[PDB]
């Protein structure tokens, strides 16, 4: 047809590259946002005929495969993929990109107010259970950030599926209870602008942060955390695979990738956008990290359709005491 339906993450795209992309193809864009991959998942499993883009994370393009949902790249349609850094290429999650195409990644941290707490060291999960912490953090809305922190603050994988484990990590997490002010997810940054003060969310939404407050500092824990990729794929709801790999490739130019990142504040997997950004973006190692760096990190797992929903009823179990 000649609209394209998108489907992606809320605060997650410069509104002015839809703008261009409309004018440049004269395809008319319709887009909804999802606030979880776990939201975006049982719309695009109720079928019928709704989304042509989605921007799944590495273990929902996993489980999206397991399920049948995704549609196979044309990579002819593609031509923009040589800009990307092949450092986020092919990855477990999707063998040979054939299902999916980097838009941006990051990690997932803590962000806190150095003034607030000038005593505190944010270097290990446990921080967050600190007592003087009481109704100071903001929790990111996702179950497999949330179950993951707590299974990597007793020293355990945040892929792990033992279920005495599991239940240990939620055990654990129910004592930050009385830490936890709200578990929210894009609110985070507008409710920390200095208009709590401890957050634990992704890198992107750290860099808008930090921007706009000099008091605040972002860390990654170094007893682990998550290393994510959010790729654009296909699902079998779309109506328009024409035009959706004309977005795709749009959105791989170096220009609109740089623009993107310049604006939203997510670190870009585009080679040559990094070279067009501000040397005062790229030089921030805490978002541009070295890969030595990441070491220490941990991407997820799709665990399968009964682990991922047992991961799930144990967050809404954590959501549901307070």
């Amino acid at each position: 047809s000649n609209t394209l339906t998108i489907y992606n993450w809320g605060d997650y795209i410069d509104p002015s590259l839809i703008t261009k992309f409309e004018k440049e193809t004269g395809i008319k864009v319709i887009y909804q946002t999802f606030d979880s991959n776990e939201a975006m998942m049982t719309k695009i499993e109720q079928g019928g005929t709704t989304f042509d883009i989605a921007v799944p994370s590495d273990y929902a393009i996993s489980k999206m495969k397991e399920e049948n949902l995704l549609i196979p790249l044309d990579h002819s349609k593609l031509p923009n993929e040589k800009y990307l850094d092949p450092r986020f290429m092919d990855l477990s999650f999707d063998d040979d990109n054939k299902y999916s195409m980097p838009y941006f990644w990051g990690t997932l941290g803590i962000i806190y107010n150095k003034e607030m707490f000038p005593d505190k060291n944010f270097d290990t999960w446990n921080a967050l259970f600190d007592p003087e912490l009481k109704n100071q953090i903001l929790l990111i809305d996702g179950a497999r950030e949330v179950m993951g922190l707590g299974l990597n603050s007793l020293g355990y994988s945040l892929n792990d599926t033992n279920k005495a484990h599991l239940q240990a990590a939620r055990d654990k997490l129910e004592t930050m209870t009385p830490n936890v002010k709200a578990i929210v997810g894009d609110e985070i940054k507008l409710l920390m602008a200095d208009n709590a003060g401890v957050a634990v969310t992704f890198s992107g939404e750290a860099a808008e942060m930090l921007s706009e407050n000099e008091d605040l500092e972002y860390v990654i824990p170094k007893d682990g955390s998550n290393l994510w990729f959010d790729n654009m794929v296909i699902p079998k709801t779309a109506k328009n695979v024409d035009g959706a790999h004309k977005f795709i490739n749009f959105m791989l130019k170096p220009e609109n990738a740089a623009i993107n990142a310049e604006y939203v504040g997510y670190a870009t997997p585009n080679a040559k956008a990094v070279e067009l950004l501000p040397k005062e973006i790229s030089s921030d190692e805490r978002f541009y990290p070295d890969m030595d760096e990441l070491n220490n990190l941990e991407v997820y797992d799709n665990l399968g359709k009964r682990m991922l929903s047992y991961y799930n009823e144990l967050f809404l179990e954590f959501k549901m005491y307070r």
